[PDB]
């Protein structure tokens, strides 16, 4: 069937411009492999606000995930991932913007830090969201736990923690073969 997927990427103030291109690097690769599939995809930067980097219908017409990344700037603040979550929920799945109605709806969220807001995600409740948390900010039980909140449940199969920027691309190399679902 159809699955229409938004990659929601953090831009905050704590990513070096080394580590940020990683992040995009790998929402391009995992693009790549998925051409040509019944998938359809969108991006969103997020930090103190939120962009829309490309939607449903640009996808269909470009179909080059280094095209529909070329003009990101990173934004280079805060993580308000709370008002993020919401903002894809109401947004970014719009028929408008060229979202299926008969699409499984999914959400990557890709963060190196806590949220910065609160709130409640009880609009993206119908969203299957899986996170990437990645580095030091991570590296306790308890940091860990706060991602849980935003992800689908059980936490074991929708949360994912890497402690370095690298592990993108290895965990990528890895296990390349799960990702068509
Ligand atoms: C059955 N497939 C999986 O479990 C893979 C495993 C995977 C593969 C590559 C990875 C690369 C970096 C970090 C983590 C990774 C995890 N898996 C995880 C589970 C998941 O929910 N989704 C999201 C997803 C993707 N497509 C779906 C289609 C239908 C229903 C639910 C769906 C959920 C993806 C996420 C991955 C691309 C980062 C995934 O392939
Ligand atoms: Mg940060």
């Amino acid at each position: 069937g159809n699955v229409d997927l938004v990659f929601l990427f953090d831009g905050s103030m704590s990513l070096q411009p080394d580590e940020f291109q990683k992040i995009l690097d790998f929402m391009k690769d995992v693009m790549k492999k998925l051409s040509n599939t019944s998938y359809q995809f969108a991006a969103v930067q997020f930090s103190t606000s939120y962009k829309t980097e490309f939607d449903f219908s640009d996808y269909v017409k470009w179909k080059d995930p280094d095209a529909l990344l070329k003009h990101v700037k990173h934004m280079l603040l805060l993580t308000n991932t709370f008002g993020a979550i919401n903002y894809v929920a109401t947004e970014v799945f719009r028929e408008e913007l060229g979202a299926r109605p008969d699409a499984t709806k999914v959400l990557i969220i890709i963060t190196d830090g806590e949220a910065t807001d609160s709130g409640n995600i009880d609009a993206a409740k119908d969203i299957i969201r899986y996170i990437i948390g990645i580095g030091k900010h991570f590296q306790t039980k308890e940091s860990q736990e706060t991602l849980h909140k935003f992800a689908s449940k059980p936490a074991s199969e929708f949360v994912k923690i890497l402690d370095t920027f690298e592990k993108l691309k290895d965990l990528f190399t890895e296990l390349q073969k799960k990702i068509y679902v």
